[PDB]
């Protein structure tokens, strides 16, 4: 089930629901088993996992049956299927990561080429397309470029990666010196 998409550097919440008594037993584990985090009767307790200090949960919402992991400072390595099983549920969700470089530094003279590189986990080709203030939209997969740009051009870009129906939205701001 479930596919969230994270952006290199961020936080991200997963969000796990279940029916129950107002929590219960739970925890989150990622492919190979590997128990993240879970709750030793009543407290959290996280173990020796490449996550354990970015990995986190939120107690407070326990008692309305929800128990999310949280995972900040997003490494495109997080990107993996993230099992949550509370008692008898379980629920899946896939963390797909990625970033957004601007090779050629947003400072640049007019008429000079722009290219920009989005790092993806080893298992997705998404569609990257950015556009310019200008309006003109362009896309590609890994690397995106621009001929050469206009002092037009100067300011807050967008760039929209789709991946699974679901998108995330890098922003650049490029200073388009003359």
């Amino acid at each position: 089930k479930k596919v969230v998409l994270g952006k290199k550097g961020d936080t991200v919440e997963l969000t796990c629901t279940a029916s129950q008594k107002k929590s219960i037993q739970f925890h989150w584990k990622n492919s190979n088993q590997i128990k993240i985090l879970g709750n030793q009767g009543s407290v959290l307790t996280k173990g020796p996992s490449k996550l354990n200090d970015r990995a986190d949960s939120r107690r407070s919402l326990w008692d309305q049956g929800n128990f999310p992991l949280i995972i900040k400072n997003l490494k495109i390595e997080d990107s993996d299927t993230y099992i949550c099983e509370v008692e008898d549920q379980k629920e899946e969700v896939q963390l797909l990561v990625f970033g957004l470089t601007a090779n050629s530094d947003t400072h640049l003279l007019q008429g000079q080429s722009l290219t920009l590189t989005l790092e993806s986990p080893p298992g997705s080709s998404p569609s990257v397309q950015c556009r310019s203030p200008r309006g003109k939209n362009i896309q590609g997969g890994k690397t995106l470029s621009v001929s050469q740009l206009e002092l037009q051009d100067s300011g807050t870009w967008t760039c929209t990666v789709l991946q699974n129906q679901k998108k995330v939205e890098f922003k650049i701001d490029i200073v388009v010196l003359a």
